């Protein structure tokens, strides 16, 4: 027995918290504190969503969410939460889905209680001023056209033309100058009753998400969630006909099936790290293998008070028959698979789900928890959960660009729905496996050759490899889609060992990413080196379908972001290594092992671009790149960013209403740094765009002489706050020191208007 | 539709992680990353505990518990994992259950692997040498007989007493000298099967938290958690038997037990004590209290095979009449039946609070609670169906009072004097509790006009604490504390819910009346303590007297040494003070306002020496309590004594615990008491006298009088640069930051750093020669 008298000092490990609420008048809140954060975010969900519109006001809750952003009995719309937010360099957007509805925003930690202020204002108490719905029934009528020719947007309604229950399930939901209607008067008082109806504090919940603590957090809540106002079921899907969509693109098949909405849903979340996990013995391993298909997602979406549709989302190699009855009858028999998994495989996969899920911005973990797939918690009921899918009506969805039947007018989108020519399902009895011990690393053989190697950060923890090609084209698109393929299976086997490594495009600069243990980096480097050199014929093929998939995929884009994905090779066989931290006899092993690396390894030593687009949709991308390399010039260029893109937004985008994408912002691109200008628009035309973008380049020149001194010193801390601190995660925190430099920048700052006013016009003149 | 194109890019918020893995060798591997943390931590659970050892060898696993410690292959008993964690200034400890056991350290993060490395070598390769069995059977019987008049452990004997189904619920399990016997050599053959049968990986599970990242952590589980030995039973659930009344000195008790199936979920259980703790009126305290039933209760939850478990609500009682008895019951089932209605807010708003006061742990007791406690709360874990599983479980009672009939009788090896239960029966109906749900805002109190002085250190500063604390020790008695206490209790939980803290509780020696949260809570809070405190009601004062003197009973019940340190602060010795750490000027000055009408005069802060402090008891316990105080208040000073603290630490515990068995207690600390700071020895022994102990503590500080000068420089400025790191830090709660600030005066101490042997033996001379 101890011997032991008196305890020694103990300091509390300062975690995350929770902290659950109901205020007096009703509302629900959640919050969580995370010390030591940088950003915080808010989020507010209301039970009511198109689903539950009148039928006589079609997209009445979608014109609904535009309103609210359009002012409040205590702010005008420039400074109500969207203008706020802009001004404030942060995130913002909101939702309207079936049955719920939500608006979020994520801040710096401080000026939290301000957009809360707004946040709770716009959703009491909103203006809805006639003249601005008039100008809303034209945004949505343009975003009505535009989501006429969305994949994703019809998919979704052909999918919910397989079951059946209530009216509005089949309804047009999203709006549009027809169906809003002459009557502005009529319309305006359909969205106060609405709103009057359905926005009451008894019917919203409120998270809460910052560095705050809880009893700051439960004050904000107490303050703002305060000031809400104070003061019905939908029937269950039943399944109907499976169904073919002619679309172009990439061939899918989506399997949905219909399930009872339950208070526990994390379970769907560890469901789907193991449905994305692409380790061999996994359900995507085994389609790749046979070239059955090549990615999943998880679709999960409310259908009403006791009703769900969950949709397993495959891109599929060939669409026929046969590979849909090999896809479902594989889905089937892994999901029977994942009832022999041990409480120690749930705890290992649901605690790897969850650490994907606080690696989200608290922005889209409160997302996640509102109206996507909340955290796991290990004791849930797996097997019962199990049980209830594997037995739900599920219908299948194939999507194909040649299909079938001809276009028809459902939910107010042009739909080609044709027969479902299914095959019989052949019993999957190959079994699946899934990881369960981590056996000890091996130790790599050194080679005896030796490439060049540079090293960051020296001796420092948590040690991060980057391997990157010389520039934009020594590296093809075939060849990233050959990475990917043939680095996929083992990527997922480090991801269970706590390694990572991922072949991805970052700001335009294909990045070999390695990081963990030392024995990891060692190890993985080794499998890099032996997976990439003698690549058997699946992964030449595969690596074949991805590109096509990418190909396909990038043509049936909106242009503007089609133009984002043409700025790259618009700007511009040896590859570099870097290693940033570890000790020194990690950088020399590395450096052996580099040398096996099958590209050679060498060590390491524009005008403004003008992107359009013409057609059904106008497009305008402008790179305005800085020339210089200097710090005072990249600080200025952030500081000109923030100043522009708030008043870019309102001109265009509130005032004018010269399309749906507006956006003004600071852009990175093959470590060229710059302004970036986006407009798209279903009227004015790319030339239009770029007049009116140099027109408010010729504001800006007369106008920020005249801004006040106050606003430019707000300004300089606000990003000298962001800037001046690296990352906590160490990839994101490896790329910064190695490519980005943020620590030498924040060191040019701050400066005067005169040194800004003179960056200004050297970016935008010639 | 948004209008943006190119995503913002985003940093994460750096949270805590978890983490789980199986090794090739069978260990299971629990992670938590808690970035920023001071301190990591580490548990090995191993699935064996007294109930397997052989029915012939009486306390093999207690013993084995004891020869772990005892060096190991690759580290003797002083380089191994206690005296190791002593140098570093770690919390150890262990403990063998029913049917697990567990071995745990807490230390400062960057020395975690070299913890690792010590634990894992006990573990796999303990010495297990003969002339250290020999040793530890002496230390074991000495706490047999110790342990035969310890309150507690009769009363779990007693509880086992109430239940059948196998034999060694009720076999003896401590150990004697009678029961290791003589053949020494056969004793040590019985260890080793019973390690190396029960001690493997596939029968372990690994804890480790830490700022150390997922990987780090999963790096250093793979390096000393793969060298443990590999290669790869059950009991029957339990019968209800009799109800008993068990005969102690001490204030009464009631304990129900019930008899439960060991599920793998258990952290409803922590929900469940939440409420079952909860202080606010319409519970289950505030109901006993209001009949004067009782005044305290606690949840005991004890694992005993692998599909059983008892499930104990311990009861304070006040008289322990059959009819008080019989409405606790009452009440209890009643509340039980309450909890069901709780709606899915309340069972989230409780299991969140639950899980906070399970994060202001520190590491090393999270740990345990995972491992061998109540584990953190789930939000969807089927509350009703294990509510409904409690209400039906089998039930006994265990009257617990000074005189209750029956003669003593030999039990689990223990004097068990146990008597029929005295039963009443149950009130038929009785009144509804009624649980916390929605928050409403907070009253704004009014000002007096008066005023009463406070400062006001770090104004302006956000997370505000009020400090209120009696001018001296005598300026409250323990008898107005317990009054306070009592009147606040109800106020303070209600408090606790709207999230602020209310608590009036002594913090080394100080009685204190904390107030924390936002600046309109500490407003309300105070304005309430107020109206509470003026005018007590004899009910407020019955409770008073009542928990004053089950403060006696449990004291005059304790072992000598912990008695021995509750008179340390008298043996060192009215108007208040009163301090905010942060908040605005206008918060200071409406507190200023609303302090005048505090029932007790507030004052503003003033601003001698003290002889050591010997205290000893003598008797069938003998124990030595000496308090070295320091006598100036300079910084130096007040650094000089935590470097000889820490250098003395392990040194009194290797001489005197370890290498001359002196007793069962031996313990060398700072201490801090009543505001005097100094060094405190602590020892308790069966054989040697407190003029004996005294004596050799006497020598102790003579060896380092002339040792100290001979220490390594490295290993000096070694210990001075882990206590400066670990020094500087200021707490993360607001309330112990509160007081490190306006009391202990944390900065300052670390000023003086670093120090050359030249005062360092020059404070050590003032310390003890005088
Ligand atoms: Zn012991
Ligand atoms: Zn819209």
């Amino acid at each position: 027995h101890s011997s032991g008298l008196v305890p020694r000092g103990s300091h509390m490990a300062s975690m995350t918290l929770a902290a659950s609420w109901q205020l007096d008048n009703g509302l629900a809140v959640r919050a969580i504190s995370t010390p030591g954060a940088e950003a915080a975010a808010a989020l507010v969900r209301i039970e009511a969503g198109s689903f539950q519109a009148p039928a006589a006001w079609p997209g009445l809750a979608h014109l609904l969410e535009h309103m609210l952003f359009r002012g409040s009995a205590n702010f005008s719309a420039q400074d109500g939460l969207m203008g706020w937010t802009q001004a404030a360099g942060g995130r913002l957007n909101a939702t309207t889905q079936a049955t719920q509805t939500a608006f979020f925003f994520e801040v710096g930690a401080d000026p939290l209680a301000e957009g809360l202020a707004r946040l709770s204002d716009m959703l009491a108490a909103p203006q809805l001023a006639a003249e601005a719905i008039a100008q809303e029934i034209e945004v949505i009528d343009a975003e009505y056209r535009l989501l006429r020719a969305d994949g994703e947007t019809r998919c979704e309604a052909a999918q919910r033309q397989m079951f059946s229950g209530f009216d509005a399930l089949h309804r047009f939901h999203i709006g549009s100058r027809a169906a809003f209607g002459s009557d502005i008067s009529a319309l305006q008082q359909a969205l106060r009753q609405f709103h009057h109806h359905y926005y009451r504090a008894p019917n919203m919940t409120l998270w809460l998400q910052g560095p705050q603590s809880l009893e700051q957090l439960h004050a904000l809540a107490q303050r703002y969630g305060g000031g809400l106002p104070s003061g019905e079921t939908l029937p269950p899907l039943a399944a109907g006909q499976d169904y073919t969509l002619s679309l172009p693109g990439a061939p899918q098949l989506r399997l949905v099936f219909t399930l009872p909405h339950c208070r526990s849903r994390g379970w769907l979340r560890r469901l789907e790290r193991l449905l994305l996990d692409d380790a061999p013995g996994g359900l995507l391993a085994r389609l790749r293998a046979h070239a059955w298909g090549d990615a999943v997602r998880l679709g999960y979406a409310r259908c009403g008070e006791n009703s769900a549709l969950l949709s397993f989302i495959f891109t599929v190699n060939h669409g026929s028959a046969s590979e849909a009855a090999h896809i479902e009858s594989a889905l089937l028999a892994w999901l029977q698979a994942l009832n022999a998994l041990t409480p120690g495989q749930l705890a290992h996969f649901g605690q790897l789900a969850n650490r994907d899920f606080h690696r989200l911005a608290p922005l889209d973990q409160l997302r996640a928890r509102a109206l996507g797939l909340p955290p796991t918690e290990q004791h849930d009921d797996w097997t019962r959960q199990l049980a209830m899918l594997m037995a739900a009506p599920r219908r299948r969805l194939a999507v194909l660009p040649e299909g079938g039947g001809e276009t028809r007018e459902i939910q107010g989108l042009p739909l080609t729905l044709g027969p479902f020519v299914g095959a019989a399902l052949t019993p999957t009895v190959e079994p699946f496996r899934f990881f369960s011990a981590s056996a000890a690393l091996p130790i790599p053989p050194l080679p005896a050759g030796q490439a060049p190697l540079r090293h960051l950060h020296p001796d420092e923890a948590q040690p991060v490899l980057l391997l990157r090609p010389s520039s934009h084209g020594a590296l093809s698109e075939e060849q990233a889609c050959g990475l990917q393929a043939a680095l996929r299976p083992e990527a997922a086997e480090l991801a269970h060992r706590e390694g990572h490594l991922s072949v991805e495009r970052h700001q335009g600069v294909w990045l070999l990413q390695l990081a963990g243990s030392h024995g990891l980096i060692c190890h993985g480097l080794n499998v890099v080196n032996r997976a990439l050199t003698a690549q058997p014929p699946a992964i030449i093929n595969e690596a074949a379908r991805n590109l096509r998939h990418a190909q396909l995929k990038q043509q049936n884009d909106i242009a503007i972001r089609r133009l984002l994905a043409q700025l790259p090779a618009a700007l511009n066989p040896y590859w570099h290594a870097t290693l940033v931290g570890g000790d020194g006899e990690l950088k020399r092993r590395l450096s052996h092992l580099l040398y096996d690396f099958p590209y050679a390894i060498t060590a390491e030593p524009h005008p403004p671009v003008t992107l359009t687009e013409s057609g059904a949709e106008h497009a305008l991308l402008q790179f305005y790149p800085l020339q210089s390399d200097e710090a005072e010039g990249r600080w200025a260029l952030r500081v000109l960013a923030r100043l522009y893109a708030p008043r870019y937004f309102q001109r265009l985008r509130v005032e004018r209403n010269v399309g749906y994408v507006v956006q003004c912002t600071f852009h990175r691109c093959t470590h060229v740094e710059g302004l970036l200008f986006a407009l798209q628009s279903p009227t004015f035309t790319a030339e239009q765009l770029r007049q009116l973008t140099d027109e408010f380049l010729q504001q800006m020149h007369h106008e920020l002489t005249h801004v006040s001194v106050g606003e430019l010193e707000q300004t300089q801390q606000a990003l000298q706050q962001n800037l001046q601190r690296l990352s906590a995660e160490p990839l994101q925190r490896a790329r910064e020191i190695a490519l980005e430099n943020r620590a030498t920048i924040a060191a040019a700052a701050p400066i005067t208007l005169t040194q800004l006013l003179h960056w200004q016009q050297r970016l935008f003149v010639a």
